[PDB]
RNA sequence: AUGGCUGUCGUCAGCUCGUGUUGUGAAAUGUUGGGUUAAGUCCCGCAACGAGCGCAACCCUUAUCCUUUGUUGCCAGCGGU
C-alpha cells in the first residue's frame, strides 16, 4: 500500500552496512530506504500473521521510544492481545518462571487494592502500596493476563529493543521487527525495514498488524 | 580431636542465594550508576528479575495525658488537735 508515508531514512552519518540492500543516499546527507522493496516484505509478514493469528496465538507488541510507547498500548487494547510499552524487563521471557511470579504479585493486590484492605493498615502503607502497583503496572501491565509465552513478537525499533530481539532467539519465538538504517536485520526473522521514531509512520505500520490480526480471527 | 558458652572487628552495613543472561573458563551481573539516608535507607535508571540473613520496626525503661483502683501510700477543701 504505497501510501504518503514518512519512513524514508534514519541518518546517513552510520547506519549498517548490513542495511545496505535498503539504502539511496540523499543529497541533505540522509539515507532514504527503498520503499519499493519494504512493501513486497511487508505484506508477507502480514501474511505470516494469518498463519499465527489462526492459530489462536498471542501476539506481543514491544516498543517504547518515548514516542511510540503509547501508540503501541491502545492498539494492542484495539484487539484482544498483549504489550510492553515503558520499560522491558530483562528476562520477561527467559526468566519467565521468575516473572509468573510478579504478574501473580500485581494482581494478588489488584484484586487487594480495589476493594477491602487498601486502607486498613496505615495511611503510609497507603503512600507506597500505591506506589508498588504503579511501578509494576508500567511495567507488566499488557502481559498480565497472558499466562505463558508469546508465538510472535513485534518490535518497533531494533538496536533499541535488541534485548527483546535476543530473546526471542534462545528459544523459538519468531519475532518480527521495524527495522531501521542502523539497526542490525540478523536477530530478526521477517525483517520489514521501516521507520521506528516517526508517530505517523509507526501507526501506520502497527494500525495494519492491529487490522489483520482482528479480521485474521475467523 | 570436640560440643556448649564467650571475646573481637562492631550495632560496623554489610553477607549471600535461586533463576535468567554474559564469558572457553576462574567468574561477572544482580549488590554497579544518578540522588538520598544513621543504614544494601528509599527513589529513579539499568540484563537483570526476585528472595534470604542483617538494617529499621516489634520488646523493656524513661518523658506527657486520660480511665480504673485508693491500702500499709496521699492531704486540696473540710472538723478536731
Amino acid at each position: 500500500m504505497l501510501k504518503a508515508g514518512v519512513h524514508f531514512g534514519h541518518q546517513t552519518r552510520y547506519w549498517n552496512p548490513k542495511m545496505k540492500p535498503f539504502i539511496f543516499g540523499a543529497r541533505n546527507k540522509v539515507h532514504i530506504i527503498n520503499l519499493e522493496k519494504t512493501v513486497p516484505m511487508f505484506n508477507e509478514a502480514l501474511a505470516e500473521l494469518n498463519k499465527i493469528a489462526s492459530r489462536k496465538g498471542k501476539i506481543l507488541f514491544v516498543g517504547t521510544k518515548r514516542a511510540a510507547s503509547e501508540a503501541v498500548k491502545d492498539a494492542a487494547l484495539s484487539c484482544d492481545q498483549f504489550f510492553v510499552n515503558h520499560r522491558w524487563l530483562g528476562g520477561m521471557l527467559t526468566n519467565w518462571k521468575t516473572v509468573r511470579q510478579s504478574i501473580k504479585r500485581l494482581k494478588d493486590l489488584e484484586t487487594q487494592s480495589q476493594d477491602g484492605t487498601f486502607d486498613k493498615l496505615t495511611k503510609k502503607e497507603a503512600l507506597m502500596r500505591t506506589r508498588e502497583l504503579e511501578k509494576l503496572e508500567n511495567s507488566l501491565g499488557g502481559i498480565k493476563d497472558m499466562g505463558g509465552l508469546p508465538d510472535a513478537l513485534f518490535v518497533i525499533d531494533a538496536d533499541h529493543e535488541h534485548i527483546a530481539i535476543k530473546e526471542a532467539n534462545n528459544l523459538g519465538i519468531p519475532v518480527f521487527a521495524i527495522v531501521d538504517t542502523n539497526s542490525d536485520p540478523d536477530g530478526v526473522d521477517f525483517v520489514i525495514p521501516g521507520n521506528d521514531d516517526a508517530i505517523r509512520a509507526v501507526t501506520l505500520y502497527l494500525g495494519a498488524v492491529a487490522a489483520t490480526v482482528r479480521e485474521g480471527r475467523s
